[PDB]
C-alpha cells in the first residue's frame, strides 16, 4: 500500500545483509534510486511503519508483493549508515562537533516520536541510523553492544542510546579489546561499561562533562535510574544553540564531494 | 490510516500564509518538540521531493498538519532579490530537477494525482533548499483550462521560464483578463537575451524544453520523462559541493 512491481526496480545492486538482503536499485518509472529490503501478515507489520511520518524516521516508499519476492521499498539514504560515517576513518579523517551533536539531537527526537506513537523502536544501533544526503539523520527500524543486559540476563532505547553517543563522541568501537561477544554480555551483566578516559574520550570535546553525565545515566544498569528522551533533548537543546545554523552546512560540505 | 493530532498539542501557533486553500500558521508540536504547519488520498502520496503530511486535526478544526518549510516558497527566492541578490545555476538546475521529480511521482500514482494547480508559491524549500510541491495566478494555468492531462507541463515550462531569468511572466501586462486574452492568442512570456541571458547553461536545451511545456497544443507538450531525461545530463555538469556551495551562498 502502495504496491511496487519488482521489474520496475532496474540495477539491483547489493548495499547489506539474516533479517534480509537491503540492494540499491533505480525505479523505472520515478527515475531515482531506491533501496529494497528481501523479507522471508509482513504486510500487517509494514502498514504499521507506513503510519510513522517524521523527519529523522526513514520512509517506506512502498512494498513488492510479488509471490517469488516479498520486500520493503524505502528512499536510499547516499551517506550511508552512522556507523560507516564514525568508523571509515580513510574517508572520514575528520567529522565536526556541530554535527556530530546534530546527529545526537536527531536520533533522540526521532527515537522520542517513535514513544509517542499510537501503538508505540525494535533495536536502535549505528548501523540502523542512515544518513541522508545532507547528513541528517533517517532511522530504520522494524550486535549485543547496544543491548541493555535485562534483555539477555521500554528503557531499552535510552541504553542503546548512551553507547551511540559514546561512539559518537569517541569514534572508537565500544568494546574495542572484546572478541568474543559472549564476554561483552557477561562483562556488561557485570555492570562493565566502555571506557570513560582521556584516551577514548579526549579533553577537546564540547561540554564533555555535560556529555559524559548523559552516558552514564543513559547505560546505568538499574532501567529506572535511566533518563528519558525528553531529558536528553531537554540535555542536549542548550548544547545544540551553542552553534550557529551556518556551521552546521560547512561541517556537511567539509565530508562533500 | 492518517494519525490524529489533538489541536492542543498545536503550542505557539502564528500565522504563516493564505493561501488559496486555506491559512498556513506554524506551530511548535508538545510532544514531538518540532516546528509544524498546520493549514485550517495525499497520505497515500509519500516520495522525497512532495511536502510530507504528518497528520490530521479533527477536533471540532478539520486542519491538515505538514512539515514546516524554513526557506518558504521558491517565489519568495527567485523575486525577493534583496534577500537573495545571487541564485546560483547548480541550485536553480536542482529546484527544476526535483520539481520534474515530484510532478512525474503523482503522475504515476494509482490513481494518479493530475488534478493539480502547480504554482512557484506552491513549491516550498526545505532546510537546504531542497524542494517539497504543495499542491493540495493565471501565468500557470494552460489556456485549454481558461473555460471548464497535459496541464501540469504548461505549469512547469513557465515555472522553468521564471527560474532562469527570475523576471515576472508578464511583467508589462496589468489586467490578468489580457494575460489570459495574449495566451489564448499564443502569447507566451518573451525568449531573448534580456529575459534569458547567454550565460545561462544549457541555453537552448532549456529554450526548447519551455517552448515545447507551453505548446498551445497539449499534444505537442512533453512528457515529465522527457524533462528529466533531458534534465540528467545538466545536472551531472556539477559537482556535490557547488550545490551545498550554492545554498550556503544564501546566507
Ligand atoms: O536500509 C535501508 N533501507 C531499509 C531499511 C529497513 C528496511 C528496508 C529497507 Cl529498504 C537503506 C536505505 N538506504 N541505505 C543506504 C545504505 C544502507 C542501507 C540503506
Ligand atoms: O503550506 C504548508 N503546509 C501545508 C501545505 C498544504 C496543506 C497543509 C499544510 Cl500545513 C507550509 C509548511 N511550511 N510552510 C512554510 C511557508 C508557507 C507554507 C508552509
Amino acid at each position: 500500500l502502495p504496491t511496487i512491481p519488482y521489474h520496475k526496480l532496474a540495477d539491483l545492486r547489493y548495499l547489506s545483509r539474516a533479517s534480509g538482503t537491503v540492494s540499491s536499485a533505480r525505479h523505472a518509472d520515478w527515475r531515482v534510486q531506491v533501496a529494497v529490503k528481501h523479507l522471508h501478515d509482513v504486510l500487517r507489520e509494514a502498514e504499521i511503519l507506513h503510519k510513522a511520518r517524521f523527519s529523522y524516521i526513514l520512509p517506506i516508499l512502498g512494498i513488492c508483493n510479488e509471490p517469488e519476492f516479498l520486500g520493503i521499498v524505502t528512499e536510499y539514504m547516499p551517506n550511508g549508515s552512522l556507523n560507516e560515517l564514525l568508523h571509515r576513518k580513510t574517508e572520514y579523517p575528520d567529522v565536526a562537533w556541530p554535527l556530530r551533536f546534530r546527529i545526537l539531537h536527531e536520533i533522540a527526537l526521532g527515537v522520542n516520536y517513535l514513544h509517542n506513537m499510537t501503538p508505540p523502536h525494535h533495536d536502535l544501533k549505528t548501523q540502523n541510523i542512515l544518513l541522508d544526503n545532507e547528513f541528517h539523520v533517517k532511522i530504520a527500524d522494524f550486535t549485543i553492544i547496544y543491548m541493555p543486559p535485562e534483555n539477555y540476563e521500554i528503557k531499552h532505547d535510552i541504553y542503546s542510546y548512551a553507547v551511540i553517543t559514546w561512539e559518537v563522541l569517541s569514534r572508537k568501537q565500544p568494546f574495542e579489546d572484546v572478541t568474543n561477544p559472549l564476554q561483552i554480555m557477561y562483562s556488561v551483566s557485570q555492570g562493565h561499561r566502555p571506557v570513560i578516559n582521556e584516551e577514548s574520550l579526549p579533553y577537546d570535546i564540547p561540554h564533555r562533562a555535560r556529555m559524559i553525565s548523559l552516558i552514564e545515566s543513559g547505560w546505568a544498569q538499574n532501567p529506572d535510574e535511566r533518563p528519558s528522551f525528553l531529558k536528553c533533548l531537554i540535555e542536549l537543546e542548550p548544547v545544540l544553540r551553542t552553534f550557529e545554523e551556518i556551521t552546521f552546512l560547512e561541517a556537511v560540505i567539509q565530508l562533500k564531494k
